[PDB]
């Protein structure tokens, strides 16, 4: 996995993680994708800290929906989206 | 490139990195080999978060011991080291 995938990945929830509502069936889809990306440690540690750097790239990132995605797209998400996670914890 | 390789090839070097002088071989291998793995740009943004992570692993790092690794072990670089970097803003 690398961080432009990760990119690729969110960028359709953009929306739901700027202005706040459902993430929608795009963005679900792209979460699954990266989650399924993400099996190892390895893997899990790398895509962490590139969600970090997504989510730091916008100021009106709204923490209730970066918070609620992983259960409104009904996935276990090895790794959270935040912009202050420490990615040595995964 | 992963964050675990990073980690470990940048291991011998905190020693340089948290106290100063020289960096041993080992940390110059590791910085080497880095900068072998990451080849597209794609691999050095990767590379970079990575990076940013491990040099926030320790406070006590001295940032321009950072910014001086690269050229005391004699090579460039591709991908610069620090803990406040955008990685979005490298090519
Ligand atoms: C000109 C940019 C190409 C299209 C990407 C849109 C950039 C703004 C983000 C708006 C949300 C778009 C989500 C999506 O990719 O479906």
């Amino acid at each position: 996995v690398t961080c432009g995938q990760v990119d690729a990945n969110l960028a359709p929830c953009v929306p739901f993680l700027t202005q706040g509502g459902e993430p929608g069936a795009a963005c679900c889809s792209g979460v699954k994708t990266l989650n399924g990306n993400a099996q190892s440690p390895d893997d899990r540690k790398t895509a962490c800290n590139c969600i970090k750097a997504a989510a730091n790239r916008y100021p009106n990132l709204k923490d209730d929906a970066a918070q609620s995605l992983p259960s409104k797209c009904g996935i276990s998400l090895n790794v959270p989206i935040s912009r202050t996670i420490n990615c040595d914890t995964i």
